[PDB]
């Protein structure tokens, strides 16, 4: 395995580990508040990050690197729905920047299989960004109280 | 059967008999107002207290005590949705306080089967407290009118 | 919206149902405790039937814009053995039916025909309970107490 | 594994071994006499004691103790139905006293899983005591001859 | 019922009671060690002995004897698989010797039904001897480590 | 919500978060090596810890504490099967010690629902300790090469 | 169709033709030795190379090139399991080297559909490399004789 590919893959892994925990706690906060539709959506977002972490771990091991599950960076935890959505969005904008940097390097060293894994993760993160921007926009269009009302029941 | 255990069990049963009637009336009031989702939920809370009452009666009889279904304490009847939910919450905080006291005494006299029964009731009353706190929080987050609207239809 | 005295009558019938619910639920669990499971099961169904009658009275009182009274619980008639328990249920039902007839009279007088119909349905069911109770007491005499109890051991 | 917990568990195991044999014999005596409903019921009680003994043996071995299946205490065999039911009841009153002492001890040394195993056995033995006292009461209520009649057919 | 027949049936029954407990403990020992295939087979041998005991108890009662479930002989408990297997084998060789003597005596006094019962028990114990000798032979042919490995999984 | 209960629950949650990542990495290491039976079992151990962590987060929120998903303690990563099993066992021994201390405190302040939650986690960790010790015992009884051989296929 | 793209595709097709025959012969050698699990796995590796050749042949025709099925390079045939696995691995390392050079060129001349086809082949060859290095590592971990024993049966 190329050394900087492994480094990049461990950096993406690191970002996924932050997002697993952030989304899981956000899901459980939403469920606690009785906003069960947000909580369920955010739970599935956490599970998707878990699956990506799994694929990254497996690839790092095949390339004979050491997956780093020890370093957990800063969780962005909001205190209300609007903040939590914006925190998830801030995290995803950092995650896609790093994914693009990793894909650029993979292409340069001809690691096309790693590039393809990272591109699939990127597509999934951009769909999350689409979801988050749509939610923030809906809060503006229907108002916050209606937007929360619409997320009470699954 | 330990005399004080029978006394605590009859105290818990007295609490259940209040909650049966309070929840049933609150249920039928919400149904009458067309808030059928609140009515259905509160109906199931009444049924669950009927089941706990039944388990308490069976245990008191096995311990050779006299179940007391004669003394009905004070019902806390609200006159609107907010008051009714806070009356249920006030009832449950007293119920759990008495359950903790019954559990301590069961342990002290080695009545572990009565303790286990009481702990199962306690877990179910904590779940009701959780629901009730959540509803009061949703009234604040979505507004009362939206909250009621969301409880019109089952 | 409703007639005030109709509501008072319906709250009085409701009060009788709330006694019956508790009395029959306790008798049922006493019979189960003693191993007389067929009696226990029948009495449990009588208790459930009174619960449903109470539900219909509560719903009708609310519709009529009265306040259902679930706070006042009158005197439970609890027996010490099977024969007393059956007589206690019978004593309760005889009072219940007297009050039903008085409430039906009043509904009729003020033209509350839907309330009268609800109360007649309750009365039919309570008379069926009286038939059951009188029949059991008669069977205790015909087959003897020990055989009667024996026949109610198994469901 | 706590040495005194293991001694308590072997003590309870010893009682179960007595009960297995006592109830199995009582079952086959009732079947021999044609009281097939008593015989079937007592067979199931014996089977339940066999399952408790299994769980005790598995727990003792996990705690690194030696399960004692060698010491068989005194079986209380009756000569007729009324004595047999009282022998079973005498055995269970001794059995539940030992269980309560064992639970106290497991609780103090923080062996909460052992305590939970013993609590499940205790609930089962209290159910047996309920059955036993109910049968003795029924003999008084319906008369011995009717009582036995009712236990001829399964 | 012939007095010595009944003595022989209580002797065989006494042997069954030892085997029940020995095999049951050996089963749970094997399970505790993760040799689940040995544990499962030895559990089924214990159950088989339980069923023989039941048939003996029933026959003793019909003959108007007193089944003796009080006297529990010495359990032969091994410390490892080879010893446990040899212990079972030693117990069975004693059991079949006793069964042959009982059959001789039943034939002598013309209790042909008891003889037939004992013969069916004998056939089953000889099948257990077959299994045990085959296992000890396999340890020799495949080696102990392989033999144990082959009994890890059910 | 009692402040020290919440501290205990967050300490147990910290333990779960370590175990999730340690077991997940060990699972994927074993899969990478072709020891797919070990990899599958360790995956399920990790998912089980994830589920425990979920329940802790929900209880901490209901008690109006802040769940700590930010602090990740030291993963104990082995470099061969024997060491990985021992690292799992060391983690589980610390985990159960902390569970017992939390259960004591819950009992002390009468938080019987938290204690019940903790006791179910404790039973699950003790089953894991049972598995781990059995595996280490098997390596000694069948030899390391046979033990690994038996864990190649699912 | 770009002339050098066609030449690269014909080079990869040449590598697939070697792999087809080498893996097929290895498969039947393993079957002949009674190592049916290896022979079954290697048969499926051969089929996969057959399917890759088919996709290459189709793409070359579409680009108006001449598929070259005439030139068969050097088969690497081993004479025991360890050698056959290392021969497969040597062939795959060469194959993946050529695939990367082919993809680089497709990207330069903007033949993204050919690049897509080769990247899919490349991922499949890296999975085969994963398998081969895993098998070689298992031979070391469980020993040759156990490794081969584990591959006698399908
Ligand atoms: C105001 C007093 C009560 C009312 C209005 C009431 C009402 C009801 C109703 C409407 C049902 C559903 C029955 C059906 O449709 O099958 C029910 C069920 C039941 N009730 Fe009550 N009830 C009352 C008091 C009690 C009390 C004091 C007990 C004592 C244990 C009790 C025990 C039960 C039980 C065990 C069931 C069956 C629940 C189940 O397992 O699904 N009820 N009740
Ligand atoms: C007098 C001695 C015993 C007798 C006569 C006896 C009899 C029986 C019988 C007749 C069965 C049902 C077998 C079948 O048809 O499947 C059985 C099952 C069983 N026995 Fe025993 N048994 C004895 C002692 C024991 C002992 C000491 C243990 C130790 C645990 C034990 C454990 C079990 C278990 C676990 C079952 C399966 C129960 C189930 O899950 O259905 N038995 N026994
Ligand atoms: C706070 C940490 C985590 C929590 C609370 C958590 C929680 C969960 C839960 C509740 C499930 C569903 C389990 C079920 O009911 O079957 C799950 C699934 C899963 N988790 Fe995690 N998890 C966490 C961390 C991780 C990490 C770090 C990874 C991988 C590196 C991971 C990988 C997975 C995988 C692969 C699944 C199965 C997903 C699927 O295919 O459905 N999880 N997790
Ligand atoms: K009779
Ligand atoms: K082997």
């Amino acid at each position: 395995g190329d050394k900087k590919v492994i480094q990049h893959l461990n950096k993406i892994l690191g970002n996924e580990l932050i997002a697993i925990n952030q989304y899981f706690l956000h899901s459980r906060m939403w469920n606690f508040w009785g906003l069960k539709r947000l909580g369920a959506h955010e739970y599935h977002e956490s599970i998707d990050e878990m699956k990506h972490a799994d694929k990254l771990i497996e690839r790092i091991l095949f390339l004979e690197g050491l997956p780093n599950l020890q370093d957990l960076g800063k969780l962005l935890i909001g205190e209300n729905t609007q903040e939590m959505l914006q925190c998830d969005l801030n995290l995803e904008l950092k995650a896609t920047k790093d994914l693009r940097e990793a894909i650029v390097h993979c292409e340069q060293v001809h690691d096309y299989v790693s590039r393809d894994l990272l591109k699939d993760i990127l597509e999934s993160e951009e769909e999350h960004i689409d979801y988050l921007e749509t939610q923030l926009g809906l809060i503006q269009k229907v108002g916050l109280e209606n937007y929360l009302q619409s997320h009470m029941h699954e």
